[PDB]
C-alpha cells in the first residue's frame, strides 16, 4: 500500500466499511446506521469518510475505535447486519 488521500489510514483498531448505491443519500442512509452501529459499541469512535459529492455512488468511511476488539466486535456485528443485499431498486 502507499500513502493515499485520506485522514486517517489503515491500522489495528480502524475498520472502514465501502458502499455501492445509486445516490449519496441512500449510502448515507446506510452509513448513518454504520455510525449508529459503531456509537454503540464504541461512543469514542473516529470516522473518516471519502469526497461526498453527487458522483459519489461509492464511499469509503472508517471508523477507528480505542481498541482492536472492538474493531472485531464491529467486523463480526455487520456480518449479520450486511447480509440480504438490499440493492434491488427498492434501494
Amino acid at each position: 500500500a502507499g500513502e493515499i488521500g485520506f485522514i486517517i489510514k489503515e491500522g489495528d483498531e480502524v475498520a472502514d466499511v465501502t458502499i455501492f448505491a445509486e445516490t449519496k443519500d441512500a449510502l448515507e442512509s446506510e452509513l448513518a446506521k454504520y455510525i449508529e452501529l459503531a456509537k454503540s459499541v464504541c461512543a469514542g469512535v473516529e470516522y473518516n469518510v471519502s469526497e461526498l459529492t453527487e458522483e459519489s455512488k461509492e464511499l469509503t468511511a472508517r471508523f477507528k475505535f480505542e481498541v482492536s476488539a472492538e474493531k472485531l466486535i464491529f467486523e463480526l456485528k455487520t456480518r449479520s447486519l450486511a447480509r440480504l443485499e438490499h440493492h434491488h431498486h427498492h434501494h
